């Protein structure tokens, strides 16, 4: 209906308290009728609401799928995004972004529950299940010179990582320059793109995918010996707009740090957080492949590496396999 | 009409040939009378088309107007661009050239006869006066690191101020990093922009703005002190569509240069073609202005600079004025 995105937001303003039906009719300017009408929609769709007689209804539980109605509150109260953009759909949140940036200096976020074209670094294909993960592209407009990209991509990393943590009983850890992992599988991946010019960026976008509860079975091909979702390290159910308000937390957290500190800063915590130590890496450049060990993270975040030959290498970014 | 452009485009292709109006109406399909309509309101927009019986018709001349149907020609013969987009009126070519690119890889031109909403360095005010400019944006696909921007943004300079030049029988100079001059006149604007990410370029896009056929009294205000056109400082009537074709010819022979040579290889006719040297120039950063003197082009394409205060600087942009 119209109205069930409105319905949904004032159930979800209103807890933990109950509403009624004739409170919903008044602000929306509808009968009873057409409320309950919307209000037995949804618990079709999967929303637990308890309904009592001359009392009203309660949200108690949201399913795996993303809500204009519920989202717009998180933006409301929001001192980061200026508005968000969700999907049920769509080709690529990241194409969305870009081109919804095109024009303004607004800062927002865009969430679907299923991409069919969505990309990783180097235009690989990444795997974005329907009401699965979390597909999300975020603008931010850091006033800051372009060559600041690679500072941003280590403060969002952790941020990330943080939030992740929160939801997984086993230890969550950054695989640098851009996918988070839990044990031997890939948790989430996130790929930080600009539009800039000498004069500085005019738009950051960070594109976040985190698989939130697929099995194994839902990995499909060979990725799996190589994936995972955060359900399968949670004993508890994952609550998806749980997770995304801790993610929106520690995003703000850590961009407010990118501001403001200079990387060696963060640098400690960052190599306490990181997998690639004390371990064999594969390495490619271009048509080049050649193995090494990293070393250290410097204090402008490049990786220090020696190859299998001996020499040391500073590197801004690399594709490493394990 | 539907088929003013097909028309246009046989009469460009057939150059330098008559071809009948019966040959026409055979190509597109439509009636005889469906053609003289064409050609009539053809005429009438400012097409010099001779007309003589038995024989047909003889495109001579086009007016201040982009046209679709020609342009096309433009970019069916070219090596570098896939297509072009022809508008009368849009807020920005720049907008709409970052809107078009996302999503492929394809490399094009946009090119409308107004603006509403031009914009250069720091998001000032560019007018772009109907029929009186090249207002103009450049999608390119270089597969280069973030950083070579500012070597792009070099090359084309040159290759814009030697098209410039050509029609121009007044010394036409560079002025570091984004402006074309004749004399003490601003003839032309550029803005070089860029999607990338820390794996390389996804994409360039290069604005371009020049002054064709204002008179002084068009430039309205007081840039007019400061503000010049290419029909100016030319004794003959500028074509435009001559012109355009000259600077596809420039752009692309100086993105291959850009391709293929180290910014080493072409300072010395740089240094040669600016008009930066010898005088007292005005720095903005920020909140700060300062004076100084330009003394060399480097090697990687930085500014070298001492200010009033004796102290040295290494640029790779600046805000300066005369
Ligand atoms: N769902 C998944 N979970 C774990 N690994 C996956 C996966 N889908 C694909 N992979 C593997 O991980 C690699 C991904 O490549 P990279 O390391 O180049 O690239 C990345 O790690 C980052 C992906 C960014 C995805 C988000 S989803 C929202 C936004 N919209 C987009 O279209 N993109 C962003 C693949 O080559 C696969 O082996
Ligand atoms: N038509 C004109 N001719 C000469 N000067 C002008 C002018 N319009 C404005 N100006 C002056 O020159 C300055 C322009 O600023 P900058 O130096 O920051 O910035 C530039 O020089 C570059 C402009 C790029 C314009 C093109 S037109 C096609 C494409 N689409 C766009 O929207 N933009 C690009 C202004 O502050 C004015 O003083």
């Amino acid at each position: 209906s119209k109205y069930s995105q409105d319905v949904l937001q004032l159930l979800y303003k209103n807890k933990p308290n109950y509403i009624s039906g004739q409170s919903i009719a008044e602000s929306l300017n509808i009968s009873r009728t057409a409320v309950k009408k919307v209000i037995d929609q949804l618990k079709l769709e999967g929303c637990k609401i308890d309904s009592v007689n001359h009392k009203g209804h309660l949200l108690q539980q949201l399913p795996d799928i993303w809500y204009q109605g519920i989202i717009d509150q998180y933006t409301k109260s929001s001192a980061l995004f200026d508005f968000s953009e969700v999907y049920d759909s769509i080709d690529s949140t990241q194409l969305a972004a870009k081109k919804s940036l095109v024009g303004n200096q607004s800062s927002f976020f865009i969430l679907s529950d299923e991409q069919t074209k969505g990309r990783g670094r180097f235009n690989r294909h990444w795997s974005s299940s329907k009401g699965q993960g979390l597909w999300m592209s975020v603008v931010l407009r850091p006033n800051v010179a372009f060559s600041m990209i690679s500072k941003f991509n280590l403060f969002i990393a952790l941020g990330i990582r943080d939030a992740i943590q929160h939801f997984s009983q086993d230890e969550v850890k950054v695989k640098w320059p851009n996918d988070i992992y839990i044990d031997n599988g890939k948790v989430c991946g996130f790929l930080t793109e600009m539009v800039a010019n000498n004069d500085g960026i005019e738009a950051i976008i960070c594109g976040i995918g985190i698989n939130l509860t697929q099995q194994l079975e839902n990995f499909d091909e060979s990725i799996r010996h190589r994936a995972t979702s955060i359900q399968l390290h949670d004993k508890n159910k994952l609550d998806r707009y749980q997770f995304l308000e801790r993610l929106l937390q520690e995003i703000e957290k850590r961009y407010n740090q990118f501001l403001t500190l200079p990387f060696s800063e963060i640098r400690e915590e960052y190599i306490a957080a990181s997998n690639i130590w004390n371990r064999t890496l594969l390495f490619t450049e271009n048509d080049k492949q050649f193995k090494g060990q990293a070393i250290d993270l410097d204090y402008d975040g490049y990786l220090i590496v020696r190859d299998e030959a001996g020499e040391s290498h500073r590197l801004i970014s690399a594709d490493i396999d394990f």
